[PDB]
């Protein structure tokens, strides 16, 4: 299909460049449907050359679902929905999201998707990595799949803003989840928020989660997205993970983002 | 700025770590000294460089490679008819065997003198799928703590091809197709050689980590139980995503990678599709501290 937009897949795993559409304008049914189809298929989609306003950013995001900001990020003045991924040139230390993860999985219902918009990015440096948890799951052997399919995992934010109160609040998600849009099964673990496999001792859980982390972040499951000014990107927060790359010390980097609300991860 | 630093070529870095696209040059022609010198500087800085839209012949491919050093074909790969120097990375659309190089490594480090570089040319590649990953072993070394550097900089590592065409390969079931891979002598596969864990690049003068999970067997003098944790950490460290870059291929793209200070990795995400590149290998000298 794709008659209203042009789609250029980035890899054989995930990622696709979308052109032939103006995000500054309202989307008709046929065009929106094609975009949603590509999103469900390619999991991370990006649109070069979309110099959209804050308002148009929010409006595009709302097409995916309710705009429900992530807890920990700072919003731009006048727009609670639009939050900042900002690093000054002078700034030093460690970068936001510089390990493989997906957003806010300590929530009973984590975000469904994130709409990111490049405002000011370096000519090179500051790529974002993404990976497919569909592919991570599908590449596990049938025996391993059957072995871990019924496991549940305890998530909490203790490492991000917890002790290590709301940061210590635990929630339980299935280890393998069915995407409510695509119907497709994907692996659902991440080293940032996952604490233990429910019901297992530390000795039992640690090596299994460790393998899954190593498996999921295999290089051949990833894609690498380069940013340019006015690039608008949407990632699926359920079936992908992402990673920032701190290879731009001394350079200014500024992107905004809206967060699309989701429902309980379900088996 | 690169635009003013380079006068004969144009350089566009791919990441803040390594990789650069090079334009403004015709690899069909002999390169003059000034143009070659700029290319060599860019190669030393960015470690992996590629030239889009270079529709060259097998002879021109060989001629360009020769600027880097003498041609020295890797033992394992088959060559094309009429050109012993030009070897194949070829995968038929219908084969389902082992994909060549689908783990982080650098080429033929089991050799007493592994390759210095490889010049690879896309012949027929998928529209998407089949990217090659690269990483900088300069960066991998430079990001280790001062204490970890002190701890391991004096170590040596045992290399062999045993898992590629030696006893360990023969004892397992995942085999390469005869498309691009020669039948090999098992004893040659098991032959061990010892290289430093940290080497000095002879062109850049920079220190880089020198270990890879394909060919490295153990730290010299250590038991396997002692070696595995250190080596496993180093593999995990070196292959950190932020130390990598990802190259997408297009027909007639010519790429050169530094076989000493980088590692690379095939990506098997193009099942059912034909993929064919050629490559010439540049001979190196014994890795040294
Ligand atoms: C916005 C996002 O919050 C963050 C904020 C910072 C993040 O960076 C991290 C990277 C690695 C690790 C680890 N291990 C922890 C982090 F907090 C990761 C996620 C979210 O989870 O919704
Ligand atoms: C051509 C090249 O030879 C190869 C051929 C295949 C390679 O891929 C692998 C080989 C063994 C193993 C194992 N065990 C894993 C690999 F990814 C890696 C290198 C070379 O080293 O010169
Ligand atoms: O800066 C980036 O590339 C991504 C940072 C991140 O993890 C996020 O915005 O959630
Ligand atoms: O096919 C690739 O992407 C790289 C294969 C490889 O490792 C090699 O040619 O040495
Ligand atoms: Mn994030
Ligand atoms: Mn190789």
């Amino acid at each position: 299909r794709f008659e209203r937009i042009a789609v250029q897949p980035l890899t054989g795993v995930l990622g696709a460049e979308i052109t032939g559409v103006d995000l500054r304008e309202p989307l008709d049914d046929s065009t929106w449907n094609e975009i949603l189809d590509a999103f469900h298929t390619y999991q991370v989609i990006y649109f070069p050359g979309q110099a959209i306003t804050n308002e148009q950013h929010i409006a595009f995001s709302r097409r995916f679902g309710p705009v429900d900001p992530v807890p920990l990020l700072k919003s731009i003045e006048g727009y609670p929905e639009v939050q900042m991924i900002r690093r000054e040139a002078n700034e030093s230390g460690r970068v936001i999201g510089d390990d493989w993860h997906t957003d806010s999985t300590f929530l009973d219902a984590p975000p469904a998707a994130v709409v990111m918009r490049a405002i000011d990015v370096p000519e090179h440096g500051g790529d974002t990595g993404f990976l497919s948890m569909y592919t991570a799951w599908e590449t596990l052997s049938p025996t391993m799949q059957a072995t871990i399919e019924g496991l549940n995992v305890v998530h909490s934010a203790t490492r991000v803003f917890g002790s290590l109160d709301a940061g210590d609040r635990e929630t339980v998600h299935p280890l393998v989840v069915t995407h409510p849009g695509s119907g497709r099964k994907g692996l659902y673990v991440n080293q940032v928020y996952c604490q233990r496999i429910e019901g297992m001792t530390d000795a039992e859980s640690k090596p299994l989660l460790q393998f899954l982390y190593e498996h999921a972040t295999r290089f051949d499951f990833t894609c690498r997205v380069r940013w340019k000014k006015d690039q608008v990107l949407v990632w699926d927060n359920l079936c992908t993970m992402h990673r920032a790359v701190p290879d731009y010390a001394g350079k200014f980097r500024y992107l905004t983002r809206t967060t699309v609300g989701g429902v309980r991860p379900a088996r």
